């Protein structure tokens, strides 16, 4: 069956390339799932940005805060890869600015404002904990959080809990639809992760995700997949411990990318 054909495949390319590999799809069409070492700890990178613009956007969506509100900030809290906060220094952005940068561009001084006005990393693990997920937590602020230290629990996820996550912000009720739609949108324009995901899916397809990448070759994928036919699919992609450049590394979550479609395509002919 198909959901084991990829589940050999994913065995297969993480030993092929001395990695270790997390990873969770879940067809919305079909119910099935395959997964490979989901429930284990891999560090989020840039991947937490996708729950602090969903914890920003439900503060808006009950007026506890507003999209237009303009954020002023400092040149010494622009952080490394701003390449839209960093220009835009001088004149402040609003938060729906921050939350599109985040998520769009993996603008790390636009994570790091909205984390600020969650109340730091503490309030990003509550907010997760609120959506039903036990394991994901931040500890740090970026760029810290991508050390990515083997063994290392802080600033880490499941690629099952993160998968359930990307259910309830996109798919369920954790966002109202005016947000929903904002999310869902940021996701698909983001131009990150052209090389990762998107790479091994049919060109037919359509796909909106939030990548990350840090130490110790550490380079996520993660977000929802529209296929040419069909209801959306979920997919949480994390990799780590790679000894190789990140042109290699894109090329594995593009295998990952393939496996996903092919198993997805399954389900679709039956
Ligand atoms: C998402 O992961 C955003 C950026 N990733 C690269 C790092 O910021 C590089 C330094 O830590
Ligand atoms: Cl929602």
């Amino acid at each position: 069956n198909a959901a084991a054909q990829a589940q050999r495949q994913l065995a297969l390319l993480e030993q092929r390339h001395g990695v270790r590999l997390g990873v969770q799809v879940h067809d919305r069409d079909s119910d099935r799932a395959f997964s490979h070492r989901a429930d284990e700890r891999f560090p989020m990178c840039s991947t937490f940005k996708l729950l602090a613009a969903g914890a920003v956007l439900a503060r808006a969506d009950r007026g506890d805060d507003s999209l237009r509100r303009l954020i002023r900030y400092g040149a010494a809290d622009i952080v490394a890869y701003s390449p839209v906060t960093g220009p835009r220094q001088a004149e402040g952005m609003t938060l729906e600015q921050l939350c599109e940068a985040a998520v769009t561009r993996s603008d790390n001084t636009a994570g790091n404002l909205l984390l600020s006005t969650l109340g730091g990393p503490p309030g990003l693990t509550a907010y997760a904990r609120g959506l039903g997920d036990r394991m994901t937590r931040l500890d740090r602020i970026e760029t810290a959080l991508n050390e990515a230290r083997p063994g290392d629990p802080r600033d880490t996820t499941t690629p099952a809990a993160m998968a359930g996550n990307l259910q309830r912000l996109l798919l369920g009720d954790a966002l109202q639809s005016a947000s929903r739609q904002r999310l869902a949108d940021w996701l698909l324009a983001s131009q990150t992760g052209d090389t990762r995901l998107r790479a091994g899916l049919p060109a037919g397809w359509r796909i909106g995700d939030k990548t990350g990448a840090g130490g110790h070759g550490t380079n996520n994928d993660i977000g929802v997949i529209w296929p040419r036919d069909g209801a959306p699919v979920l997919i949480s992609a994390y990799l780590t411990q790679s000894s190789a450049s990140r042109e290699a590394q894109n090329a594995v979550l593009a295998e990952v990318g393939r496996i996903a479609a092919h198993a997805v395509a399954a389900w679709r002919l039956g």
